């Protein structure tokens, strides 16, 4: 048996400065080798081409979920701001309904939203859409309950955001703020209900301080020497009258974590975090399902998607082996499969585990050379059609922001990599190595402080194959079309993607 690897070096981006650049200053052998030998390109792992906003840098989690499905998979924000511009999100059914609920009761419309650009959680041009909604549906009462960033954006930014919303109301003739608070407070994911009952509470228009403005409120905030996020809740003067029997509520946040806690308290019947009486005949609709024990009409339900890899595989009659170690084994499992648990048949899975240390300079080989091992051992058997390999080495000690720790660890990886691809080759097999977004090729500004993220630098390919020339540039969603093609096998229609080898 002829084996197919695809081999990821997670965090590791083409980069034309040298400056604080690790895959550039490492001694990588191996890797030039191949480079050398082989047909090579490089491919966008960022933005757009990843189903990111532009300008947004790659990740783990969409640069495995876009390397497993070959073809680009859209994430909350992008979806949802493509429906905005192109016209669905204004028929979106549960939208229309929560309108058609308010309208028929004559009651009030509330959204729920962090107010910001952070783009993690929310984005507060979802807000304006919203109104523009309530207002071409004719909608008279909007009640806006601001929950304020500082985290996601910088952490004195809100009056700004808050600015610009208040002129919304104005062009728009619709809206008001009912409800300030800090993300502290409505925006907890470690169930301190204390902090979540005092957003509650504002909300609700039962206790808290009020204020005449929602700068107002904010302004107090920081002379008190409190920002953003920690801006105690306040309702808004005169602009707030209640949540009550008959109204809906609009949650815009798409990111579930730190949504779930205020929904169910809210929308879960069962809660018992503190003691409620919920509102009668509420339809709460949230912006995507943040958990399964809140009531809710989901805005924007998840698509599964079908024929990633690892189900044309098995529908090819493959066998296949997802291996990493743990820092970056949901991404060879789970998100490889398309956000999947469960195994293919003919799956088999190697989980190394990685050091326990807080920080991964302290040892920047990780668990490279036991995963490599494992490979190893696994290779021997001969029974293996497919494997999905990460180092996780150069993302994970490249966070740390230190260029010698990051250097080593691209030594390491080099080392187990020459290892596992000579014995691919060995086994007359293929390999292609690449990454799934950048990090280690920039752990430095240029004024050398430490740089800790990912970069929006387009990855490296390399395709082990002799005698064919790859095209010139693609993207993550074009990685799994080229391992079908290398084993030639049939590529469906829902793979969007193409094979980076020329024909
Ligand atoms: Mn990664
Ligand atoms: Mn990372």
């Amino acid at each position: 048996k002829k084996p197919t690897a695809l081999i990821i070096l997670d965090g590791f981006a083409n980069r034309e400065s040298e400056h604080g650049n690790a895959v550039k200053l490492a001694n990588k052998p191996n890797f030039d080798r191949y480079y050398n030998k082989y047909p090579t390109t490089q491919i966008e792992a960022s933005g757009l081409d990843v189903g990111l906003p532009e300008g947004q840098m790659g990740n783990s989690e969409v640069g495995h979920m876009n390397i497993g499905a070959g073809r680009i998979v859209y994430q909350s924000l992008t979806r949802i701001n493509k429906s905005i511009e192109d016209g669905d999100f204004f028929e979106n059914d549960v939208l229309n309904n929560a309108i058609a609920h308010v309208n028929s009761h004559d009651s009030a419309l509330h959204i729920f939203g962090l107010l910001s650009d952070g783009g993690v959680h929310s984005h507060y041009k979802h807000l304006f859409a919203l109104l523009e909604l309530a207002k071409k549906q004719g909608v008279e009462k909007v009640y806006v309950h601001a929950f304020l960033d500082g985290r996601d954006v910088d952490q004195k930014s809100a009056l700004k955001y808050i600015e610009e919303t208040e002129a919304k109301f104005n062009e728009l003739g619709i809206g008001q703020f009912a409800s300030v608070s800090g993300r502290y407070y409505a925006m907890d994911r470690d169930k301190r209900w204390e902090r979540e009952e005092k957003a509650y509470n504002a909300i609700r228009n039962f206790d808290a301080p009020t204020y005449a403005t929602a700068k107002e409120g904010v302004e107090a905030s920081y002379n008190e020497g409190l920002t953003d996020e920690f801006v105690v809740p306040f309702i808004v003067e005169n602009q707030n009258d209640g949540v009550n029997d008959g109204d809906a509520v609009i949650f815009y946040n798409f990111r579930p974590d730190r949504a779930a806690q205020l929904s169910e308290i809210f929308a879960n019947r069962a809660f018992e975090g503190f003691k409620v009486e919920q509102v009668k005949d509420l339809f709460y609709a949230t912006f995507t399902k943040y958990n399964d024990n809140i009531d809710a009409a989901i805005v924007f339900e998840k698509v599964d998607l079908n024929n990633t890899i690892g189900e044309i595989a098995q529908n090819n009659n493959l066998t296949q082996l997802r291996i990493a170690e743990t820092e970056k084994y949901p991404h060879v499992t789970y998100f490889m499969s398309g956000g999947r648990n469960e195994e293919f048949k003919g799956e088999r899975r190697r989980l190394i585990d990685s050091p326990k240390v807080a920080t991964y300079d302290l040892k920047p080989e990780m668990s490279a050379y036991e995963v490599k091992d494992a490979l190893l051992e696994e290779l021997n058997k001969g029974d293996l059609d497919l494997i999905i390999l990460n180092f996780a080495n150069p993302d994970m000690v490249g966070h740390s922001g230190m260029l010698e720790p990051t250097i080593k660890a691209i030594e390491a990886v080099d080392e187990c990599l020459g290892e596992v691809v000579d014995k691919i080759l060995d086994m007359d097999g293929y390999a292609i190595i690449t990454a799934d977004h950048g990090n280690s090729d920039q752990v430095l500004t240029d004024d050398d402080q430490p740089m800790t993220t990912h970069t929006t630098n387009p990855v490296p390919v390399i395709v082990t194959k002799e005698g064919v020339t790859l095209r010139e540039t693609g993207r993550l969603g074009d990685l799994a079309p080229t391992l079908l093609d290398l084993l030639n096998v049939e590529q469906p229609e829902d793979m969007t993607g193409e094979s980076l080898i020329k024909h």
